[PDB]
Order: C-alpha cells, then sequence, then structure tokens
C-alpha cells in the first residue's frame, strides 16, 4: 500500500506514525457515504490538521507531521456514530510461512459385473 520510506534503522521498534486508517465495520450502511462537508464540521478531526479521504474501506487519515499523527493517535480518539473508533496506523510486515502440499488416498473396491450367457431358459404357461 501507500506510505513513505523512512530510516527504519533509526527506530524500527518505534514504528513512527505517518498515516492512519479509521476502520469501518459496525458502523453500518452509514459507513457508505461520509459527506466531506459535514465530515469537516464533525466529531474530533478538527482538533488537528488531518487529511480525510473517503474510501469504501473507511476513512484515510494523513497528517502533515509525525507529531500531529502521534498526538492524534495517542490522544485523538474519535466517536463516530456513537461508537468510539481507535486510530490504527498503516504498517505492513512481511511474514515467512510455508504450506506443504498434502495428498490423500481413498480405498476403492471392484463393483463386480455379470458375465453374459449364451443360453437362457424360461417357463411357459398360459392362463
Amino acid at each position: 500500500g501507500p506510505g513513505s520510506e523512512a530510516t527504519e534503522e533509526i527506530a524500527a521498534l518505534d514504528q513512527p506514525f505517518e498515516k492512519c486508517f479509521i476502520p469501518t465495520e459496525a458502523l453500518g450502511s452509514d459507513r457508505e457515504g461520509l459527506d466531506r462537508t459535514q465530515l469537516e464540521r464533525q466529531l474530533p478531526f478538527r482538533n488537528y490538521p488531518i487529511k480525510l479521504n473517503v474510501s469504501k474501506s473507511g476513512i484515510f487519515c494523513q497528517f502533515p507531521t509525525v507529531s500531529d499523527a502521534k498526538r492524534f493517535y495517542e490522544e485523538g480518539t474519535v466517536e463516530i456514530l456513537n461508537r468510539s473508533l481507535p486510530i490504527k496506523p498503516v504498517f505492513e510486515k512481511r511474514n515467512e510461512t510455508v504450506a506443504p502440499a498434502e495428498r490423500k488416498r481413498r480405498r476403492s473396491v471392484s463393483p463386480g459385473g455379470v458375465h453374459p450367457q449364451t443360453a437362457a431358459v424360461s417357463a411357459l404357461s398360459r392362463r
């Protein structure tokens, strides 16, 4: 995804905030909308400068400075739709995993069959 490359060597453990994401799920169908004009004049968001972009995944939050992002993350909880929403940073991590192939076998049996006959008999009766 989108992001910026910073000197991870300087503090990889710290994982400095650069961009935040506001998840949506229990918001409901109301999450599909987000009027920008109303959003600008809404719940916490006006407290600090923040780039708000509507997305089907939620609301993108980009801050001009790391400090603003950190203050918003640490003390910028928001309540939207009468629901407290936390600040989730956009970080990615590559994990190493392996999925060995597996095979399964099943027992099979012969269905059998009927051999042909070159002769046949029948009972003759008339009533």
